[PDB]
């Protein structure tokens, strides 16, 4: 097929195809000390293939964590562990971004340190669950905990965190960082006037609500480069942890071109939630390739027709792609020779071991 398989320049680093490995929890990571593993380490090396790997949401902190078996980038062990991960991809020639979460009020009391309240915006549950493990280290359900509003003063330091897991991911090897905007999480926390009523300058008016992410953006540029960091955002539509307000395009074409001014690798819009959402129109996409001078990464869905498609109208310049993922490593072989898919297997997505994880073969 036509534009998928060829070249496209990612910030500071040259893809040789468009077809991406969208951010993916998995929940396979170490407790304690929440530490990658060899183990993930194969599962990555198996899709060092992809145009770009981006690897699943990772926490920049202790106080980031909302799932158990999630990673982290904040400690010496997990820096080290990491380190052999990206040196795998690298072996085989491949090109890792880090995905950068504050899971925000989208997490449970019992795995925040100190076994208290996790932090928002402001203090509404999100009324959803989360993944625990339960005492056989087995991924368990758990409605989220009520959070604790930020105080202004705690502000610069999530920024400073976020700061700091971008240098420690220099340090890790990382080709590029994700910085997680999207799906409800802390950032999109911000962002969305369903779950920030702060009447303080991060609360209020869009300009107000972008606040911290757009300082975030600029502390992890200066840190390391622009052209090192891209940002995954989900400002149209419904997502399980939150809605994008009544203004949401006006709000999203506001935010893009902020992102914009920063001269950043690229913008991935994850454009619907797994349950579904009403989809982008074309006229929306011009918009937001007007306004965005880098590389735009589309997800949700699609099938390797709409990324031609949309490439081809030059819309979008690449493709993520979850759960072909999740069980083809070579997906880019199968896309090119038109092969068959493996099946997948849903119920193997979080937690448990290699089974589900490493055991879909290649053509
Ligand atoms: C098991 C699973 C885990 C995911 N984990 C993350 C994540 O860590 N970060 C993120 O931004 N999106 C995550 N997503 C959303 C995917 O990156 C992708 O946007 C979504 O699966 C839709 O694309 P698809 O139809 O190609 O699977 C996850 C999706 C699934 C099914």
């Amino acid at each position: 097929a036509e534009k998928l398989f060829t070249p496209l320049k990612v910030g500071a680093v040259t893809a040789p195809n468009r077809v991406f490995m969208a951010p993916l929890t998995r929940l396979r990571s170490i407790e304690p000390g929440d530490i990658p593993t060899p183990l993930m380490g194969e599962y990555y090396r198996q899709r060092a293939s992809a145009g770009l790997i981006i690897s699943e949401a990772t926490q920049i902190s202790a106080q980031a964590k909302g799932y158990a078996g999630a990673p982290g980038l904040h400690s010496p062990e997990q820096i080290a562990a990491w380190k052999k991960i990206t040196a795998g991809v690298h072996a085989e020639d491949g090109r890792i971004a880090v995905q950068l979460w504050h899971t925000g009020r989208i997490s449970h009391s019992s795995i925040q340190p100190g076994g208290q309240a996790p932090v928002s915006a402001s203090a509404l549950n999100a009324n959803t669950r989360t993944s625990l493990r339960d005492e056989n280290g087995n991924a368990i359900r758990v409605d989220t905990t009520t959070p604790r509003a930020l105080e202004l003063d705690e502000i610069p330091g999530i920024v400073n965190d976020f700061r700091q897991a971008v240098a420690n991911a220099r340090e890790a090897g990382f080709d590029l960082v994700e910085l997680h905007s999207a799906h409800g999480y802390l950032l999109h926390q911000f962002l969305s006037p369903s779950s920030n009523q702060r009447t303080d300058q991060y609360g209020g008016s869009v300009e107000n609500r972008a606040r911290l992410v757009l300082e975030v953006v600029d502390a992890v540029c200066n840190e390391w480069s622009a052209d090192r960091i891209g940002i995954r955002v989900s400002p149209i539509g419904t997502f399980q942890n939150v809605d994008n307000g009544p203004n949401e395009e006006a709000d999203a074409l506001y935010l893009i071109e902020e992102l914009a001014k920063r001269g950043i690798a690229y913008l991935h819009m994850s454009e619907t939630d797994l349950a579904g959402g009403k989809p982008y129109s074309e006229a929306f996409r011009q918009k937001v390739r007007e306004r965005f001078h880098g590389v735009i990464i589309g997800a949700g869905a699609y099938t390797a027709e709409k990324a031609e498609d949309l490439i081809g109208k030059g819309l979008i310049d690449a493709v993520a792609f979850g759960r072909d993922y999740i069980a083809n490593p070579d997906l880019v072989a199968r896309l090119q020779k038109k092969a068959e898919l493996n099946p997948q297997r849903p119920e193997s997505f979080y937690g448990g071991g290699a089974e589900g994880y490493t055991d879909y073969p290649s053509l």
